[PDB]
């Protein structure tokens, strides 16, 4: 099918959900689980740092987007394409894309619109994979992501 898309969605979906609920999903990973597990660990370390280092900017952009419902959540894909896709690609910007998504995911829980988190993860994945596949493939995908941030 599309293994890069499938793996990307599982990783992003899980990180967003875990960020919003504060609990880990004990369900096993699908294909390429070992890598996905390392990718999630990486996001918990780096993504979490991003949300703090840029807390003020993140809080400001969130207020800007004024997210209250499903229509508002749907409006985010155009903004992601405008800001993320139309720019240089490097792991740092991909981490910001996902980190702000988690920031939004937490917001969705506060306003009791939790059922929008999964659709949101899907939208982030679409933007990332469908507009930056060449780069991702060249950078060795998630294996490369894990390698890049290795400590
Ligand atoms: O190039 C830049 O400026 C940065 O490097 C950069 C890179 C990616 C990126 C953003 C910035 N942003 C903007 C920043 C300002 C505080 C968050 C969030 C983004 C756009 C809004 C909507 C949206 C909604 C969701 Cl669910 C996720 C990501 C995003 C698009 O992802």
């Amino acid at each position: 099918e599309d293994e890069l898309y499938r793996q990307s969605l599982e990783i992003i979906s899980r990180y967003l959900r875990e960020q919003a609920t504060g609990a880990k999903d004990t369900k096993p990973m699908g294909r390429s689980g070992a890598t996905s597990r390392k990718a999630l660990e990486t996001l918990r370390r780096v993504g979490d740092g991003v949300q703090r280092n840029h807390e003020t900017a993140f809080q400001g952009m969130l207020r800007k987007l004024d997210i209250k419902n499903e229509d508002d959540v749907k409006s985010l894909s155009r903004v992601m394409i405008h800001v993320f896709s139309d720019g240089v690609t490097n792991w740092g910007r991909i981490v910001t894309l996902i980190s702000f998504g988690a920031f939004v995911a937490k917001h969705l829980k506060t306003i009791n619109q939790e059922s929008c988190i999964e659709p949101l993860a899907e939208s982030i994945t679409d933007v990332l994979v469908r507009t930056k596949r060449d780069w991702l493939v060249k950078q060795r995908g998630w294996d490369g992501f894990v390698e890049f941030f290795h400590v």
